[PDB]
């Protein structure tokens, strides 16, 4: 794809079965250290476990954005007031990837390969940052002025909002509700060109966005 396309995500959680549950409850995706989530007979994500490794680690939806370079992308994100993460690393012959850290600290994943759009499936990332033009200007060093302006977006949000990348998937309004009455809290209602944009606290405490239609 395009540079900057969100293009996978992935959950890190200590409690994958409970998860699990919740998605395929909300979502209807059916279903190692991972599990992959398919909807339509396609993948959408994938769901591994938190405490499967040591070491300090950060769970929640992990999202990447396509690049066509990881190693010209690596050399960039510090000229560019960003922080590599991780990487950049192999992962088998899948492809490449490094995670970074914009100049606000949000982190994101960068991915060098080597769908669907309907209900349930994987529509965009956005970025909810309080430095819609600092972040916005270290974005579009990476992949053009262009970018966000699959497509994400960067929005800008006050000091009291959830901040970062969270993944946006298509859903119909019962789908909040639903989400309240399996234990989520939403944390945050933003209107889109394309709908009303709900984020949400999951009950195992990761943050994710449904897209209303």
């Amino acid at each position: 794809p395009a540079p900057g396309e969100p293009t996978w995500v992935d959950l890190l959680t200590p409690d994958r079965g409970a998860a699990l549950q919740f998605y395929s409850a909300l979502f209807g995706w059916e279903f190692s250290p991972y599990t992959m989530c398919r909807l339509r007979g396609r993948e959408v994500c994938s769901i591994g476990d938190l405490g499967e490794n040591p070491g300090p680690a950060l769970g929640g939806w992990s999202s990447y954005l396509s690049v066509d370079d990881a190693d010209a992308a690596a050399a960039a994100v510090p000229e560019l007031g960003g922080a590599v993460l991780l990487g950049p690393i192999d992962i088998l012959a899948q492809g490449r990837m490094l995670l970074a850290g914009d100049p606000s600290g949000h982190r994101v994943g960068l991915w060098q390969a080597k769908p669907d759009d309907g209900i349930g499936a994987y529509t965009r990332s956005e970025l909810l940052t309080g430095a819609s033009a600092t972040d916005g200007a270290f974005y579009r060093g990476l992949f053009g002025a262009d970018f966000a302006t699959r497509r994400a977006a960067i929005r800008q949000v006050g000091p009291a909002a959830p901040s970062g990348w969270y993944p946006c998937f298509r859903a119909q309004e019962s789908a909040v509700p639903a989400a309240v009455m399996l234990g989520a809290s939403v944390l945050l209602r933003y209107d889109c060109p394309d709908g009303p944009a709900v984020v949400v606290s999951a009950p195992g405490g990761e943050v994710f966005t449904l897209l209303l239609t």
